[PDB]
């Protein structure tokens, strides 16, 4: 058997939607964690086999932004480069795909996870058949590529009213998830739990180069009777407000990979064996079921039981399938997303798999846990999910 | 671990703003992914993920792969998702397929690619806001596609810089050319595409239209008309639109098992994948990609170049196919046998199964054992795959 | 008491939508006609004192057309221009205008109609404060600007539909005025009746100039049965159809106007004296309406009865409305529009009025009619109207 | 022998590109206005015949904004509207058509002035052949149709360039000039003599209506060493600079007319009578001249010496420009744009010249002044001039 192992890991700041990182393409943010986990591992550049970044928003930043990341960040021309898009799943499949790259020795030395920048995503439209009369649409790609299901052409927020119904989940219940993920982030943030995982990113500017290492999208002080204030965002006499679904957000996140003998050889001291991956698809009407499966399917593929685990991240998209997933599977819900999720965090679609991944192996470096998981649902209804052993 | 092709299918090529004109990428996906089904006797059902390289994606809504796959009639129970190495993201999506049986996590895998270059939308990035003065709307195709993003130019340039390099002249292009259209008509005419083709049928509004030739391959193809066309990309140039491929819309893919899983099913395999390779080379002479890729995967098969019985090796343009058959050395009678994407059309995320298509059904016509399907890559790559028959 | 005399006129052919002129400019159509009514006067470029000319839709033209259209011209930079615009008034409206200029003093030579180029319109949007997210549209500003109601937000066809309710006309009834006119109008064109008062165009090409000197949107051997056929075109159990609608066009129309006084000193056998002009508003919801009032007004103005009228030209922005008009005013039918009208000749918007005006003064020439009346429907619910006596 | 008054006038504030007014469309604006006017005067909305509204930058807005504006003040759909263009000339240009209507006896009462949004004009593209392939421009149309150069191709800065060297201005004399301007503005905001003029402008908000009543481009405490730091704006060896030009601003002006015997029985006192007003034209090259000749001309039609003036505003387009008017004139500077001029107070295209005109109407009034003159440049090579005595 292979054993590949998560040498090391980075993740950028997550940013607001046209906030910090507002005008910086993707792979420049791509750039910087790709840096990051080379120089966490001691790696140099020029032994990156191959990069593979998770990204669902990349109209208009050009050819393959994956190897415009990989090249910007130092890793030589003979190297190669791509990208992938499993929607929200992305990040983290990345980082599952990496790993059979080494396991089917292809590969020694993979750098893999996501980016995105919801901010930079353009408007579009199909003008080539040309215009004889009439208005026509300017297309955001962002709302069209990202957020909006192909199949019911409906937003992902009323997929999230659709698991809300199923699970009966309650509009007060639904709330208190997210001030609680609020107030979780908020501390984590505070005690510093945050900075092992970001490394800084700079945005160049005229008037001044800025320094940004801190999650923007935490509230601080979120309190549930501003919570409760709030309208439905997507059902108006529904369940879902801006309150309890993730946002929009930009930001990158990456893990270096190799095998735990190559590791040993170099005396790095991984964060993480990969120990298995799953993904299972669902109906896309209540997509936000999809960690239930998948994170069955991992465990089951770990040979672990559910009690095995000491922690968990399982993705916020909306604090309505969050709470069902929680409720299904019934792990202790004081081991999932024990600094907060992506409520208050944010959700930079293709990065966020990765960015959970990170979270979940600094925390599990902290605590001491030996057993985490990771899990995502995803657009069109599907979810991923990966186990993760501490050596 | 021994994963074979079970079935494969392509849709005819299209011409620019053609047949396909107005056909989202995924619809031509999804007939396919039934084809290759259909054609293995393999209920759609049995799929566990189906893996389609797209460069031009914009605007065609979340995750177009899932939309083929479930147009398709694969159950929701499965998964997809597309991907991106440019020119080789067809050809990788088969590996990539081939990967996740090889490694347990799959018994079958629909893999290959699909692109509409005509469905391609303009945009520009309006949230800031222009304040005033005028912007430009991006043609992604071109952005997104065909320009280099490291030294700004196009792909046709990169091909300038191979031709200089390997002193290619502009006769010698245009001989390649004529010789790639002249195969290209000659196969077409005796139905050697008959195979691989599924027909696809364009719905209208006054008339279903079926598609089942590639209709930018080009009739009667003289070295006059060849030789009187101004350089695309340099005044002083050797690289035209007619020793150049063209902009493209298709779709191309295999149904990949294990050898066992197949002879349970008494499915007799188009061909059992011995190895494959991706490396990277400077960007500016990225038309050299198959090189360093070739060697590589025949390296990784432990056979020698000698070996091969048949080869396809992606025309992106004449100056880097030249290029490469000039370095590789392989006999150029066994190289695109019924012509190539100069040709053919190039939908990029497709190429790489459509070449690989044309490969396995010509191996099987002609019985030869041992092939190879290669591409160049925008930004500097090679993408390579070594096929040996059952 | 001034009189004004309109001592030449002429105008372009009126194009097809994205036809003849289709990437013509429309200050091109009207230097054209400038030069031509200047060249008919015996009047040289040098004396004009200032160019009014209707336009509706300039948008990405440059800075004041009119004074493009007047420089190519040849009129000399110490002259002055200006653009106006009454919608479907506006060229008719510009040369009331224009002999206002010379009754106050104020000039002694003018020239005057409008032009149009609904061909090369742009689609529009105000990007300024950007689109932070979801879709946005292109506006065709032919349409928004044109012909779309800015108080009901429906197309100038509603406004038909409307008249055609309240006046109780019958799609057989707007259909035979339809083919009456294409037939009167192609009748005209045969028999060379628009030569005099059409000045040929020629399109600069690359491979070949190609001279235009014919309406092209006048449908030859038009057939009822194919105007039966159309389906509506606004109200889907509606009368008004592509078929008894004007079209869109491209175009341009002018006069020379000089004292009745100044002629005479030149030798100038003037087409016309303007006796007598008026502009009335209705309710917008029946614009169609407009020609009602503002020639009851013209007339009353001159001193004249319906019945002393020996021409008319009213506009067919409709048949519905036309055929209203004609019912109102009780003129007789066999003395309006006799070489056709806009449903055969097109509308290009800014220009007809003007168009109509050379229409109506040639043919007066032509048959020796004393006294003629000009009239015109607006959008957003005006009439005008020209009383023309001839010398 | 016809002699016109201006009963009443009024404008709103000017507001800052993209500032208070940046999402308001230019015919809101129009219709407050309208309603001042009538109110100032003791006139109701049944009473008015027409409205007539300079503006440059209409696309978008939809079929004929002047009726919309005025429809929305509540005067009827029996009097009618229209917009002209004679750029920077408009808004003045639009109250002598407006003298011309009621002398040659075809209307009683006119409002007549200008309005423009430069804030709301649009992007555009001409689409309808379509885009075969390749990248494509969206024009600016505010830069394209309001302050380009049809002939040369450049901006009217270069144009005032053009007179900076004929007239050997230093850039000194052109920032000192500036500064003056947003001095004397300053002074006059601050000690209320806008107020007269200005009628506040509601914008109409969701979380919030504001009144808007002050200039707001106005600087306070302007330097002339913050002017002096400038980079030259059209020409990098040059001297004009975004200090010492006017700026892209947005409102609405107008004046209510009738005649002096009509005012006389309703017992208006007016603002004064228009005793002459002149266009002509000049080389596009050096557009900013076009005052020295109109305002020439309109003296000699008065019959009056430049000697004879009171008060003068003279259109700050460009500090260049503006002091070679100065200049050529001879008038006595302090009887000029007393209480400060365009590059304080801003230049919304059509709308200018009629705000000049309420400035120089209610500073007459204010000061006892006998004769005035407001004269402006335009682009494209003119002048336009109007005398006013006070009753
Ligand atoms: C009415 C209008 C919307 C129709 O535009 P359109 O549908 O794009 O024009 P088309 O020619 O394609 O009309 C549809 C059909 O009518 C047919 N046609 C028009 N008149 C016909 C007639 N005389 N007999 C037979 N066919 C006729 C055309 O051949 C066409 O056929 P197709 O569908 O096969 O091409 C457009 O002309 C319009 O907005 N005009 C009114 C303009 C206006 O209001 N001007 C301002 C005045 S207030
Ligand atoms: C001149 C022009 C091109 C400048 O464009 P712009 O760069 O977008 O204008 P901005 O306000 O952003 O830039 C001017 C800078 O000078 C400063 N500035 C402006 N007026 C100033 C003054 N009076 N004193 C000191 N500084 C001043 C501004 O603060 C700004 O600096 P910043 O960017 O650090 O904030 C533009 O205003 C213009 O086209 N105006 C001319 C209008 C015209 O031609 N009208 C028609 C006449 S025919």
């Amino acid at each position: 058997t292979p054993s590949i192992v998560i040498a090391s890991a980075a993740r950028t700041a997550v940013g607001s939607f046209n906030g910090a990182f507002a005008n910086t393409p993707a792979h420049e943010l791509g750039a910087t964690v790709i840096s990051a986990v080379l120089e966490r591992a001691g790696v140099a550049a020029g032994e990156v086999n191959e990069v593979i970044l998770g990204q669902v928003l990349p109209a208009g930043e050009g050819q393959n932004p994956a190897r415009q990341a990989a090249m910007k960040a130092g890793v030589p021309q003979e190297a190669t480069a791509w990208g992938m898009n499993q929607l929200c799943g992305s990040g983290l499949r990345a980082v599952a795909l990496g790993m059979q790259q080494i396991a089917t020795g292809d590969a020694s030395i993979i750098v893999a996870g996501g980016m995105e920048s919801m901010s930079m995503a353009p408007h579009c439209a199909h003008l080539r058949g040309g215009v004889k009369m009439g208005d026509f649409k300017m297309i955001d790609t962002m709302i069209k590529d990202g957020l909006t299901d192909a199949f019911y052409g409906y937003h992902m927020g009323t997929t999230a009213e659709n698991v809300a119904k199923q699970w009966q989940l309650s509009r007060d219940e639904q709330d208190a998830f997210a001030v609680a993920s609020q107030n979780k982030a908020e501390a984590a943030q505070k005690d510093g739990r945050f900075k092992d995982e970001i490394v800084p990113f700079i945005v160049k500017g005229r008037k001044g180069d800025i320094t940004v290492d801190a999650d923007e999208y935490i509230r601080h002080g979120a309190t549930l009777d501003s919570m409760a204030k709030l309208r439905p965002a997507f059902d108006k006499e529904g369940t879902v407000t801006a309150g309890n679904a993730s946002g929009l957000n930009d930001g990158a996140a990456a893990a270096l990979l190799m095998s735990e003998a190559e590791a040993s050889r170099r005396g790095i001291q991984p964060l993480g064996r990969i120990v298995s991956w799953a993904t299972v698809g669902v109906d896309p009407k209540v997509m936000g079921t999809g960690p239930i499966p998948a994170s069955r399917k991992a465990l089951e593929r770990a040979g672990w039981k559910i009690g095995d685990l000491d922690l968990v991240e399982a993705n916020e998209a909306f604090a309505a399938q969050a709470c069902a997933v929680n409720k299904d599977l019934g792990w202790d819900p004081s081991i999932v997303n024990v600094n907060g999720g992506a409520i208050a965090i944010g959700h930079p679609i293709g990065a966020s798999g990765a960015r959970i991944l990170n979270t979940l192996l600094f925390e599990m470096k902290r605590r001491g846990a030996r057993k985490g998981l990771a899990t995502l649902c995803i657009g069109g209804g599907m979810g991923v999910a990966m186990c993760i052993e501490s050596l």
